[PDB]
This record gives structure tokens, sequence and C-alpha cells, in this order.
């Protein structure tokens, strides 16, 4: 696999790892999302230590209102954070 | 970096590699897009050997009509292919 291909597979993997912990195994509940951010985005996003932050993040990414992050919504979240990384550095 | 973080950086890298070849260094023209697909998505997408295919792919991903793929549009493309990978395997 190319680096791009590897990257795509890594997005699927991390989503499955976390989504599979509780409840619907193809969606991230707030707790799962919190830990994904805290463990796997520790360089790109401030650690979440407040309920109000978990709440706001989920509210922001949860486009279908079910209170969880599904795969499509996780893809959008990844794009948001990737874009923020891209922009953060002037080039 | 986590695997997720690495993946995000890899998306930015591959986009820059290809977008930087010609013209606007932050957009993929048809030729750049063709080679990105052919070289870096060789396991996930059929090799592009026809103009009509390059044309259709660009038309499909080009949401702002400028005839190129920008970073946002590339993110959407990556999500599309990642999703197709995810679904292709029943689990
Ligand atoms: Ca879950
Ligand atoms: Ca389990
Ligand atoms: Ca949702
Ligand atoms: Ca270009
Ligand atoms: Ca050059
Ligand atoms: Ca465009
Ligand atoms: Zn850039
Ligand atoms: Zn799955």
């Amino acid at each position: 696999m190319s680096e791009l291909e590897k990257a795509m597979v890594a997005l699927i993997d991390v989503f499955h790892q976390y989504s599979g912990r509780e409840g619907d195994k193809h969606k991230l509940k707030k707790s799962e999302l919190k830990e994904l951010i805290n463990n796997e985005l520790s360089h790109f996003l401030e650690e979440i230590k407040e309920q109000e932050v978990v709440d706001k993040v989920m509210e922001t990414l949860d486009n279908d209102g079910d209170g969880e992050c599904d795969f499509q919504e996780f893809m959008a979240f990844v794009a948001m954070v990737t874009t923020a990384c891209h922009e953060f550095f002037e080039h």
C-alpha cells in the first residue's frame, strides 16, 4: 500500500477501535469520542477534561442528531482536524 | 504521533506532492489528479487510462467549478474512497 492507502486504512481502524467499545459498534458515543481525542489526537487537540467540552464537540460533529458520531460524521471530523493542522502552519 | 495523527499528516503530504507539480500549488489539475490516483490509489481504484474517466472524476469532486481539486475537495474525495473501502468488506 501507498502512504495514502495506509492512511485511509488507519482512519477505518481507529474508528473501529473506539466505536466498538460500547453500544452501537459502528458509532462513537461521547465517552468513546472523548478517549479517541484524548489518546489519539493528543498532539493536534487540547486534552478534553470537561463534560461541557465533550458535549460541544459531539454537538458540533453530530449532523443527524442521534447523539453519536457515525462513520460519515467521523470522516468530517477528521477532515476538520486535518484542515486545522494544514492551516496552522503558514506555507 | 499516533497512527491517526500520522494518517492526517500523510493526507496533507500526498496532496502537496501532487498539487505542487503545476499551476496553482494548492490545487490538483486533471493531470495531477490522474497521477495521484494512478500512483497512490492503485489498490483502491482502477487505474485511469481514459480522458473521459479523468474528466468525470474531476467533474464529480469539483464542487466550486474551477476545474481543479482544492484541499477541501481532496478531503471529500479521500472520505469517498475511504468509505468505499470501508463498505467493500462486509463486517
Ligand atoms: Ca460505540
Ligand atoms: Ca470489545
Ligand atoms: Ca450522529
Ligand atoms: Ca497544481
Ligand atoms: Ca516542483
Ligand atoms: Ca474546485
Ligand atoms: Zn498546504
Ligand atoms: Zn466498519
